[PDB]
């Protein structure tokens, strides 16, 4: 094809040693690249490790970007090193952006130092947020590919206030007991497609939030994990607003929860037209679950509003539950879960627990309410 422009890190005095801090190289590169007209790779070269403290790549570009992540990212481990807590790697404003880790590149978070100081995992700490591995914010046209993304300080890949985006084979790994390490968190996000990935992290491995539309979540493994979730939603007494998720072909294996929707008592808004078919649940502890008593304070009051949820589909989901209860709808008294449709659900080795859900039954489904 075309000629390629390159704009290597090596050039901005990147050592890539791991040991020495190359993020001002990074920096300048990113400056060069994003400068430039025209189509531009960025490279990070394949063998090197490359220590960085928190970075923000702004746009928007002159260029056209792909970020060749091929060889490994690393993080700081102090946390004086980052400007912004929540963030490690930021992509801040970035159209037209393609980040390919060439199927060898990694973004190594170190994060086990920031586990054990988590409260989750130590109860005389306080609870503080750690920051995100991989984070795009208001990008448009977006596209990650054949990356991996390991060990989290906290969120490993956060996808938020994007549109039009692609995310494929991507692997994102960490221990099961790591607290908070959400695999891929997707919040404020229109028209995205996660395809062909495994997720095994400490969290959800895909979680929705709130603005989430047009999302398709097509061939990935999950385990370990807590499961594909949406939400949480209307935390904080906030509107929600959810709409048109469809996950097809995934196998989940010994997570905390299958495929679960996840509300908070005070909340408002909607949560709607939402798919999970040809799911498979290997020991699999909540396998279906819609649960809308939570709230966000120590003491929970009567509920005066919630999210509604509406117009969800379980097709062709098979397998063994871990859990005494194999589906679980516990919805709110005032805004009943409606049109909850059960097609072809067969999962053994567990009982259906169902409160306020209007569930109809297509085919063959077991167990049933």
């Amino acid at each position: 094809l075309r000629t390629p422009t390159t704009v290597s890190v090596s050039d901005f005095g990147a050592k890539g040693d791991g040991k020495t801090d190359d993020t001002q190289a990074f920096v300048n590169a990113w400056k060069k690249a994003c400068s430039s007209n025209g189509a531009v790779n960025l490279l990070v070269p394949k063998g090197n490790t490359y220590l960085l403290k928190s970075i923000q790549l702004t746009g928007p570009c002159n260029s056209i970007l792909t970020v060749q992540i091929f060889g490994t990212l690393s993080a700081s481990q102090k946390r004086s090193d980052y400007k912004d807590i929540s963030k490690w790697i930021m992509f801040d404003g970035v159209n037209n952006l393609s980040v390919d880790g060439g199927d060898t590149g990694v973004v190594d978070g170190n994060g086990e130092t920031w586990w054990q100081n988590s409260c989750k995992r130590n109860k005389a700490k306080p609870c503080t947020k750690a920051p995100t591995a991989l984070t795009f914010y208001n990008s448009k046209s977006l596209i990650v590919k054949n990356l991996k993304v390991r060990n989290a300080q906290q969120i490993q890949i956060s996808i938020e206030k994007c549109s039009n985006v692609q995310v494929s084979n991507v692997v994102v790994t960490a221990p099961a007991d790591s607290p908070n390490t959400d695999g891929i968190h997707i919040t404020n996000t229109q028209n995205i497609r996660v395809s062909e990935s495994i997720i095994g992290t400490g969290d959800d491995c895909i979680s929705i939030e709130s603005g989430s539309q047009n999302v398709q979540i097509n061939d990935i493994t999950c385990g370990p994990g807590h499961g594909i979730s949406i939400g949480s939603l209307g935390d904080d007494n906030s509107k929600a607003f959810v709409s048109g998720v469809t996950v097809d072909g995934a196998k989940l294996s010994g997570t905390d929860n299958g495929v679960r929707i996840k509300t908070y008592q005070g909340g408002s808004g909607t949560a709607s037209n939402i798919i999970f078919q040809n799911i498979q649940m290997d020991n699999v502890k909540n396998p279906i679950i819609i649960d809308q008593d939570y709230c966000d304070k120590s003491k929970c009051t009567t509920e005066k509003s919630a999210v509604q949820v509406k117009n969800v589909v379980y097709r062709d989901i098979s397998g063994t539950s871990a859990s005494e209860n194999a589906i679980t709808f516990n919805c709110s008294k005032n805004y009943p879960c409606q049109g909850i449709v059960l097609d072809r659900v067969n999962i053994k080795g567990g009982k259906a627990t169902c409160t306020n859900a209007n569930v109809v039954d297509k085919g063959a489904v077991l167990p049933q309410c």
